[PDB]
């Protein structure tokens, strides 16, 4: 659960630099 939410947070707060990209 913890793994699945970490690898999957650092894809989300990743989600908001697809404008910054």
């Amino acid at each position: 659960g913890e793994e699945e939410y970490q690898k999957m947070l650092e894809n989300l707060r990743e989600a908001e630099v697809k404008k910054n990209a």
